[PDB]
């Protein structure tokens, strides 16, 4: 059964989405940590969909135990698309979230939610644009006005039958060392979220992971290298480099 997974920011409208593709009536709140369980349901036009609702999230190295619930369904391997709810009201926050989730290899599908509220400010985005950049399908809806609802499901579904944020030309030759060393060691498809996340050294990653010394050693060495050459540390290479590359994207 394909599964798609409702992936965003906190108060981005993610149940709101999922109830009306679902017909549910699943708990919506305006503040932010209302769901903080997996909850899953039928797509109401496409039975062969079933869609997972996700408390919140702001990063997939998160700062609460109930982002920790949609990272930890997402690596799973269970998911078979992304469905990135993006605040509009908040591009740039919300994309550092939508790098990570690309790096995953789930194929991503953005729903550019609360549209209605941008459109009352007077300010527009172009989809084509952004979509070209970022290397995914894009689609505004509105959850309030119920629009783009089906649009982005449907596309959600298509992605399922990959080009990544490419950043600094350094940081992506660490990365593919990196993964050469993991080899078999992590999931095909989301080898190149485990590699940069090792570089970043993330713990949870790095506790996940079941490596040799051996692999250890020498990813230590990739990093320090990487390190030299940047004259920077390793943990804000990578930040700033998905922060360069949201910027690129809205110029
Ligand atoms: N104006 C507007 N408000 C929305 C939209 N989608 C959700 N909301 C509001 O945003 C708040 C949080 O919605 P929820 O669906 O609970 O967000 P989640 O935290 O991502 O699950 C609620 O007050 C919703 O009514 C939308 O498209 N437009
Ligand atoms: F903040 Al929520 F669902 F309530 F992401
Ligand atoms: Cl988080
Ligand atoms: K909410
Ligand atoms: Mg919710």
């Amino acid at each position: 059964m394909t599964e798609i997974a409702l992936i965003g920011n906190p108060n981005s409208g993610k149940t709101s989405l999922f109830n009306l593709i679902t017909g549910h009536n699943q708990r919506v709140g305006n503040w932010p940590g209302v769901t903080v369980e997996r909850k899953s349901g039928l797509v109401k036009k496409n039975k062969d969909l079933e869609i997972q609702d996700l408390p919140g999230i702001y990063s997939m190295s998160p700062y609460s135990p109930e982002a920790k619930v949609a990272r930890d369904y997402l690596l799973s391997q269970r998911a078979d698309s992304i469905l990135n709810v993006v605040d509009a009201t908040n591009l740039e926050r919300n994309l550092y979230l939508t790098t990570q989730l690309i790096e995953t290899g789930i194929p991503v599908t953005i729903a550019l939610n609360m549209i209605d509220v941008l459109d009352g400010q007077g300010k527009k985005i172009n989809v084509d644009k952004l979509s070209y950049h970022l290397g995914v399908p894009v689609v505004a809806t509105s959850a309030l006005k119920q629009t783009g609802v089906d649009q982005v499901v449907k596309k959600a579904a298509h992605t399922t039958t990959l080009a990544f944020p490419i950043y600094d030309d350094r940081l992506e030759a660490a990365i593919s060392q990196i993964l050469e060393v993991l080899g078999n060691s992590v999931p095909q498809r989301s080898a190149r979220f485990y590699a940069i996340k090792l570089f970043e050294q993330d713990s949870l990653v790095e506790a996940e992971l079941d490596l040799s010394q051996f692999q250890r050693k020498e990813i230590e060495d990739i990093i320090r290298i990487t390190e030299e050459i940047f004259t920077e540390d390793a943990e804000s290479i990578v930040i700033n480099e998905r922060y360069a590359f949201i910027e690129r994207v809205c110029q």
